[PDB]
């Protein structure tokens, strides 16, 4: 199982190791979420510096998984 991971290596395709956020807040609700517009507008004041993707700390930073964004979206699909 898992909560971000699944979705993190997911992104994670491209060749580089970083995910663009802007595919990410984007390609969420397309999955069942709910909250993806919380980051959408949030995801360059999370951790990113403007760049538009994020290694792995930045990408945590942002998958606090309380209310159950997170821990309950890799495993909707």
């Amino acid at each position: 199982a898992d909560d971000m991971e699944r979705i993190f290596k997911r992104f994670d395709t491209n060749g580089d190791g970083k995910i663009s956020l802007s595919e990410l807040t984007d390609a969420l609700r397309t999955l069942g979420s709910t909250s993806a517009d919380e980051v959408q507008r949030m995801m360059a004041e999370i951790d990113t510096d403007g760049d538009g993707f994020i290694d792995f700390n930045e990408f945590i930073s942002f998958c606090n998984a309380n209310p159950g964004l997170m821990k309950d979206v890799a495993k909707v699909f």
